[PDB]
């Protein structure tokens, strides 16, 4: 199943950033993070970020290799990356504190 | 009721870190972290945290003041802290990982 919290940043919180994890194997989708990775990487600025520009397969081929992001890969074709790596760029991109509140404690 | 979580680090896995949550209030028990916390101050490398030692009031009083913690306090005087700063001290300290399994995303 998917579980999934969406944010919202930008001066009018109009800039959208989602992030969807499969229970199954506890990855989350890499798609959601492009429009502002690509934004980020132009300008260094995300409040900047278009929410409807995605980068082409081309740019995300660059973006991936930039900031050396593995992915794993579903039966589907799509892409997915790991906490650890999930958890670096939220701290890179200064988004933690948009998801500190997104969280619950479960005793396992 | 007390919900509990107990993770290990250190090269022999001698260092504990508790997280004691009290389910009627949703705050974590502070002592726990102040071990841990301390080394970080000192030396950045929570990996040399002395099994051993634990902060006296004084250090804590001087941790809780640089860190920007506040407390709850309970009935016997007991120091507790909220659910989002305990999630920003594990994301400082990068144990929020250690600990994935015992955090889920907020119900929709
Ligand atoms: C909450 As207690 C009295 O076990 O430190
Ligand atoms: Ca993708
Ligand atoms: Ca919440
Ligand atoms: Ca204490």
């Amino acid at each position: 199943a998917l579980e999934e919290v969406v944010r919202y940043l930008g001066p009018h919180n109009e800039i959208p950033l989602t992030l969807t994890r499969d229970s199954e194997t506890g990855h989350f989708l890499l798609k959601h993070f492009l429009p502002i990775l690509q934004q980020y990487h132009d300008t260094g600025n995300i409040n900047e970020t278009n929410p409807d520009s995605f980068p082409t397969d081309e740019e995300r081929n660059k973006l991936l290799a930039h900031y050396g992001i593995a992915v794993n890969t579903d039966d589907r074709g799509e892409l997915w990356i790991e906490l650890e790596k999930c958890l670096q760029l939220l701290n890179m991109l200064n988004l933690f504190g948009l998801f500190q509140d997104a969280f619950e404690f479960e005793e396992p």
